[PDB]
């Protein structure tokens, strides 16, 4: 019933290609839940073994498990009910039996912006029934086929025998991290990623902490360690990693796009990561590395150095 949750997340810009780590997980673990709290995004991308490729807004990459059984959007989640029903249709093959699509009550439904419906919902206007999911259910019929209780959804957690969980955007864009007001409008760390699910303290297993070896932001400022290589590349920053290893502390790291670095640039970025880890009390070890975007291009880090 506790330490059970895996929880993915960026430490840097936002950039680092959590979603491939998302469905390789997904795949080697055999997830039955997987769950997230994401607000509208660009996407995040897993390209499995055989070339299919997910794009996902709103779903959790991690729908690509062999056990799948429950796919879980939470209360912090503000999403379009329009790119909803188009993400589960594109994988109405691996949603279609005995797996089951939960709203939380209290997630937010776009007005077919973010900020604004983001703010509607903390206005709490009790004649407004048409924010969160479980008023909008009540005469959006494609939504109320999905959309759950509270009871229900501690339940559900309750239920579920190992989960997958997937962080939203990456740690330097939090909102009460250093650029403010050049940030996302929540802070993006394992706390407030198991507040935005709902998931009690105790069920978190381990947490996955996704990096890139160049950092891009897509805007704001950069670490004083780094400097540019809309888009902007940057070096990696060692005094980033420190921030994101002591709030984040994660267990283990994927080290993602390797393949554009040389041998020696990608391996000193690996020990660098452990240096900053163990300067702030963490001793996570970088076990993944990615070099290229599908499942295929993930190799284990004791296996190439």
């Amino acid at each position: 019933h506790m330490e059970n949750v895996d929880l993915v997340i960026d430490l840097q810009f936002g950039s680092t290609g959590k979603g491939l780590i998302a469905g390789y997980l997904a795949e080697k673990n055999g997830y039955d839940t997987v769950i997230n709290a994401n607000m509208p995004n660009a996407g995040h991308t897993y390209i499995n073994a055989e070339g299919r490729k997910w794009m996902h807004k709103v779903l959790p990459n991690g729908i690509v498990s062999p056990n799948l059984k429950r796919v879980m959007l939470g209360a912090g989640s503000v999403f379009s009910i329009n790119r909803l029903m188009e993400e589960i249709e594109m994988s109405k093959d691996l949603l279609h039996d005995k797996v089951a699509i939960l709203i939380h009550p209290m997630a937010t439904v776009l007005d077919e912006g973010s900020m604004a419906a983001m703010v509607e919902k903390l206005q709490r206007d009790p004649t407004n029934n048409t924010i969160v999911a479980r008023d909008v259910a009540q005469y959006d019929g494609r939504i109320a086929q999905y959309v759950c209780t509270v009871e229900e959804w501690d339940m559900a957690l309750m239920a579920s025998e190992r989960i997958l969980a997937e962080g939203a955007q990456g740690f330097s864009l939090s909102l009460n991290q250093e650029f403010y007001p050049y940030c996302t409008s929540r802070d993006c760390t394992p706390a407030r990623f198991l507040a935005d699910m709902g998931i009690p303290l105790p069920m978190l297993n381990k947490v996955i902490g996704t990096a890139r070896c160049h950092p891009i932001r897509v805007s704001g400022g950069h670490y004083p360690d780094q400097e540019e290589l809309v888009r902007r590349v940057f070096s990696f920053s060692f005094i980033q990693m420190q921030k994101a290893m002591w709030t984040c502390q994660p267990d283990e790291v994927f080290l993602n796009f390797c393949n554009y670095l040389s041998p020696m640039g990608w391996q000193d970025i690996v020990h660098q990561i452990e240096v900053a880890a163990q300067s702030r009390y963490c001793d996570a070890e970088v076990k993944y590395l990615g070099f290229g975007p599908t499942f295929n291009d993930v190799e284990l880090r004791e296996d190439v150095m």
